[PDB]
């Protein structure tokens, strides 16, 4: 099955610009849930679920964009008014998990609150939209807005470009979409022949997301895909400290900077708390090479090689 999967409808490749704000909070699109499944094992710190939504082709999007979801209920801050929209990176390609251009998928981490002293959960303080989504069942309706976002659109001008993707937790979402388009789907107008390098940081092996899918790419395209996993609570860096993504980046610092100097695109997606540590590491490596990171970063942004979407 090393052959690419047929996708339809191909007219989704005809759009010159990505759709933006097709639906707004004022009048959202009522989509329907197809399936919801847990992506993690028993040892994971929290639950992360995969949700497939049927939009019937009414809310098309491009890889890297986000869907807005308006949970039911009233705005706890504004009685009578609807809940605020919560954004979620789309984890599927424009064709969707069913390869028919009718569905989109979300990768959602259940936000739960535990009292730091007693350690007991308090449902009244849990995340409204994330729990609403992972508690959903087939047939349930969901209010969708968007799509939104242009920061994470995939640069396709060069089919042989290099893309270095760095994610933590649910930040892997857009990359699942990128990778399916690059290696799984039969898209005649985009034949990827460059290098895709995915770095994924999670708590432990039971918290890995879509591992079987990414591992399959390693076996099928050894010369075009690299995959490095970082399990914070199971691995230690060269110092006895907890292993984080920036530690793995430092290990490949020489090759990564060579690729960046060569025009590679670098992406960061996931929880914002991941950036401080990465920035410090990149700064150190840059100065080691004799360069000012502030100046190199300014150049990367000017060249449109720097893509960041954290939350
Ligand atoms: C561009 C973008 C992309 C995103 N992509 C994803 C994605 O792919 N996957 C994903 O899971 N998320 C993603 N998010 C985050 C998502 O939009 C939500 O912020 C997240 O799901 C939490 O929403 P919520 O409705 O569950 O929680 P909210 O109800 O908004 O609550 C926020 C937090 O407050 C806590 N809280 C509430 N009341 C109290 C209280 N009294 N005391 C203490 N704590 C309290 C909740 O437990 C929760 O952790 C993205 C955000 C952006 C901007």
């Amino acid at each position: 099955s090393r052959s690419k999967v047929s996708v339809a409808p191909l007219h989704l490749e005809s759009a010159k610009e990505p759709p933006l704000n097709t639906y707004k909070p004022k009048e959202p699109f009522t989509a329907t849930i197809v399936s919801v499944e847990s992506l993690v094992g028993p040892k994971a710190p929290g639950e992360t679920c995969h949700i497939v939504i049927d939009h019937g082709g009414n809310v098309p999007y491009w890889e890297g964009q986000s869907y807005g979801v308006i949970p039911p209920g009233e705005n706890p801050k504004k009685p009578g008014a609807p809940q605020n929209v919560r954004l979620y990176s789309i984890a599927s390609t424009r064709y969707g998990d069913n390869f028919d251009g009718r569905t989109g998928s979300l990768c959602v981490r259940r936000a739960v609150y535990y009292d730091p002293e007693t350690g007991k959960e308090d449902p009244s303080k849990n995340g409204v939209c994330s729990n609403f989504l992972c508690n959903s069942k087939p047939g349930d309706k969901i209010q969708l807005t968007g799509p939104s976002g242009k920061i994470m659109l995939l640069p396709e001008e060069d089919p042989n470009a290099t893309h270095i993707m760095i994610a933590t937790g649910t930040g892997v979402a857009p990359f699942r979409g990128y990778l399916r388009r690059m290696f799984m789907e039969d898209v005649p107008n985009y034949r990827f022949g460059g290098l895709a390098w995915l770095f994924l940081g999670v708590a432990n092996s039971d918290s890995l997301l879509y591992d079987e899918e990414f591992t399959s790419y390693l076996k099928q395209y050894p010369d075009n895909f690299r995959y490095d996993k970082v399990l914070s609570r199971e691995q230690k860096n060269r110092s006895g400290g907890k292993m984080y993504v920036q530690d793995k980046i430092e290990e490949y610092s020489d090759e990564i900077f060579k690729l960046l100097d060569g025009g590679a695109h670098i992406y960061f997606c996931g929880l914002k708390g991941m950036m401080p540590g990465i920035q410090d590491t990149l700064k150190k490596v840059a100065e080691r090479r004799g360069e000012s990171w502030d100046q190199k970063l300014a150049q990367l942004k000017k060249n449109k090689q720097w893509h960041v979407e954290v939350y």
